[PDB]
């Protein structure tokens, strides 16, 4: 009998990896996995292995895999709208589950997230009062922080639920706040660059991102492409990046859902790590300022470095080839808007930077990463205000910080508590 | 010539800090310092060396250490308002400096502090609006997210700042942030328990501590020593805490200290964490609620433990005996306090749970640790609004996780970024 429920599903594979997770550290708990270096300690953990996190994994010369899933294959495996890039709903179901969802099941999460997308009084208020000098992304945190009210996680804790439940509540309150965060978003929007115009209703007929692209304002059918791609793209990037690690941190204290992405979006809101979207733009738009020659491009890189300033979109903390996620964007770009100067100019790029990086003799990967090229796409379809780019990176993220968050509590992950020394300690140890 | 100023000696110390980082390194960076097991990575990095961080060190058998200063010492050796707690102020100027200040530098925080804190208008109206449901730690973390409009490091930054120069304005924005704290803390205390009233100036002539039980309404000159000790030994404890590890990882990303501190907030805010505070006082109350005997004592415990919940207040990842924190509080309460039946109930209680924990043969810690003990004193004085207790919690913690921000950014630390895997993958390796 009966018809499709991811949290059945989950119910039936939540017993099963708990099993297998128990029986391998029963027999491998006490092996040695690595060691720890002082230079590991004062270089933030790099090369350390340090959590477990199961929605994807990051190979340093292939780049990330959803199951095992590269980019190239999500982009044929998993359902498009009709018509040629995957939906995020169909990632989504990917990253919780491990598997790839029929077409059945993908219309299944649109209509859920359809249905679940309201926003309460409180929220719409604050949003409406915000200054406009106020960034995008704390706009967006401050909102989602303040969303918790709501938490359904919050609320069965408060009343003292066995711990053993407690996936279950995440689940509803993740499926919650994925269905919102278009809402949010394209309130801000709305807002800051529309001012006096409304986000209208979502349409339960509708896929997310389609739904997503017509309360931001959207009318371009390719724009509505890019848009599926960007947010399946965004999605995960494994468990050690400062977003997805800050909302693992943050979850194994048992925050809600609510306060541990909000606090993952003040990670990403840093310029090393998501605003370099916008940082991007805004060094390609300086950089015009000042059609010019590969010398006059190189003088202009060598002045940043020399100044003390990182060249945004390139470099990485554990990729050491060009990120995928670029090729994937570069391969939009070349099919889609071959002609534009913007393009020309990232294109150009790619062919200095990574010399001028090697040149300088200090990243150690001198490739670009997917900032590098995600602005520029936007920028080409008529979404040319910088200052927002890194809501969109927020509301991709939330597909696989969220979809991990459910496992962690599944699978019992305990509170996330490092030890630290100071420099002197360290000296005398 | 010349008077007081933190910046410039600072400004001194870096250079010698910075110098030392790399000889030490220079030598021992290889240096092996331990190990990664499969349990660790499940375990929450129990027990791995992970970050140097260094306002403070804590010793699972001794408990928590300022330079090299106990709290005991702390105590005696930290200036005072007249007149027998510690400044807080004063224990942030060893925590930046390593070096116990004189009345005289005391005096300069507090001044400094109180000319620094004023509240802009879009973080007024929003507190203004925020519903009574909304949780008192929602309300603060969403706050200081909206404060960053005024960052002083984000606004550097853009302007494209010398890496070098981070840590100068860093300290501004810390010293500020520290500032506003208890005027924000006091108006949601204000709109949410004294609905109509104001929080009324903040005078120059004042301490911290004082300035901001004013604001609190609050009038026992025996109060304003306990908001001096509370603050004081609230400040810190090592970098592996969610909180203070949460700020830190998101300041690795670039994001200014407003944005790295609302994060920070929202992982206090979760119950394995900060909220225990809140936890504590809900479970006592509920205990009485259902004098009593060490055997219905027992019983109750039991109860909690059987339905799959914690017992609030005990336990720690780190400390192996009962927290000095708990003690120093217990010995206020013996001062000031000590026919509280609420007092007596938590002293009774240190007679049973941990014995209750060691039967039960799963807490690997059973003593109490500093949430335990903070409410009944908070509730003694009148301040029975315990969803408040971790707003506290957090304007304390704010002197322990900005000191060490400061210092990170000097010593130029980088993004914190460990290696995650997957089950899979652990399986395969
Ligand atoms: C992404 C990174 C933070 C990784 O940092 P890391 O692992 O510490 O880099 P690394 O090991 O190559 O660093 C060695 C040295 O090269 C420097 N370096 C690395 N990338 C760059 C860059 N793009 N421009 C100039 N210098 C750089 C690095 O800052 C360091 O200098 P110093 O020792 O004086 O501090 C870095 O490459 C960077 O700052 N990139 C520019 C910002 C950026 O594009 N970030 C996006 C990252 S990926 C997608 C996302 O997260 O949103
Ligand atoms: C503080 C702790 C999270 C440390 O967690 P940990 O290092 O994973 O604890 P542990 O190594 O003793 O855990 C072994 C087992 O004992 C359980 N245990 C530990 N403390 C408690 C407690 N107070 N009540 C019942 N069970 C407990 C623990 O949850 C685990 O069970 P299982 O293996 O099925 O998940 C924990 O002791 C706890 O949950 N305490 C209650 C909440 C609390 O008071 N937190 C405040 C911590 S200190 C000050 C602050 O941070 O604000
Ligand atoms: O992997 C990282 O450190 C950053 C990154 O590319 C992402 O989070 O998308
Ligand atoms: O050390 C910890 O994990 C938690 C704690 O006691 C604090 O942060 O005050």
């Amino acid at each position: 009998a009966s018809s499709t429920n991811l949290k059945d599903v989950l119910a039936a594979l939540i017993p099963k990896e708990q099993a297998r997770i128990k029986t391998f550290r029963q027999q491998h708990g006490g092996t040695a996995l690595g060691q720890i270096t002082v230079d590991m300690s004062y270089g933030g953990m790099r090369g350390m292995k340090g959590l477990v996190y199961e929605t994807s994994v990051l190979d340093p010369d292939e780049g990330i895999r959803f199951r095992g899933f590269s980019i190239p294959e999500c982009q044929k495996l998993l359902p498009k709208g009709g018509g040629g890039e995957p939906l995020p709903e169909g990632l989504f179901w990917l990253l919780v589950t491990g598997q790839i969802p029929t077409g059945a099941q993908v219309s299944w999460l649109s209509k859920e997230w359809a249905k679940r997308a309201a926003l309460p009084s409180h929220v719409v208020t604050m949003l409406d009062n915000f200054p406009t000098n106020l960034h995008p992304m704390s706009q967006l945190s401050a909102a989602i922080t303040a969303l918790n009210s709501e938490s359904n996680f919050a609320r069965a804790y408060a009343e003292g639920i066995l711990r053993t439940k407690y996936w279950e509540m995440v689940y509803e309150s993740a499926m919650d706040l994925i269905a919102k965060l278009p809402c949010v978003a394209a309130k801000i929007y709305r807002n800051l660059y529309r001012a006096g115009s409304s986000i209208g209703a979502i349409d339960s007929k509708l896929d997310w991102s389609h739904n997503f692209t017509n309360m931001l304002g959207y009318t371009d059918a390719q724009f509505t492409e890019l848009m599926r791609l960007y947010l399946t793209i965004h999605s995960d990037h494994e468990g050690g990046n400062v977003s997805a690690h800050t909302s693992h941190l943050v979850g194994s204290a048992l925050s809600d859902p609510y306060l541990s992405f909000a606090a993952a979006m003040n990670g990403l809101a840093g310029p090393l790590h998501g605003l370099a979207n916008q940082e991007v733009l805004g060094w390609l738009a300086q950089l015009q300022k000042a059609a010019g020659a590969d010398a006059s491009l190189r003088d202009y890189i060598w002045n940043t470095l020399n100044s003390g300033r990182v060249v945004p979109g390139y470099g990485h903390a554990v990729l050491r080839k060009t990120d995928p996620r670029y090729t994937c964007q570069r391969e939009f770009a070349l099919k889609h808007l071959p002609g534009d100067p913007m393009f020309k100019l990232v294109a150009q790029l790619y062919k200095i930077v990574p010399n001028v990086l090697l040149e300088q003799g200090a990243a150690a990967n001198p490739w670009p990463n997917v900032d590098a090229h995600s602005g520029v796409l936007l920028q080409y379809y008529g979404m040319t205000e910088m200052n927002y780019y890194t809501v969109l990176f927020g509301v991709s993220r939330a597909l696989g910080v969220l979809a991990q968050l459910i496992w962690s509590r599944a699978l019992g992950f305990p509170l996330e508590r490092p030890k630290s020394m100071s420099t002197d300690g360290l000296i005398a140890l």
